[PDB]
């Protein structure tokens, strides 16, 4: 049950999750592949911002889906 992640830059990543997992948990594994937490990054599917109140099967997120990684609060 792998999920692919696409950043706005085009960075293709890969994570292991379950259709019963929480949105926050699935976002949390982004730290284990990159290092950036779920407060600096957000989540989007089908033009809708996802949130930590539902699961993957509740959003209809299948395997081989490309998630959308957006940056919150520009800084340097």
């Amino acid at each position: 049950m792998q999920i692919f992640v696409k950043t706005l830059t085009g960075k293709t990543i890969t994570l292991e999750v379950e259709p019963s997992d929480t949105i926050e948990n699935v976002k949390a594994k982004i730290q284990d592949k990159e290092g950036i937490p779920p407060d600096q990054n957000r989540l989007i599917f089908a033009g809708k911002q996802l949130e930590d109140g539902r699961t993957l099967s509740d959003y209809n997120i299948q395997k081989e889906s490309t998630l959308h990684l957006v940056l919150r609060l520009r800084g340097g």
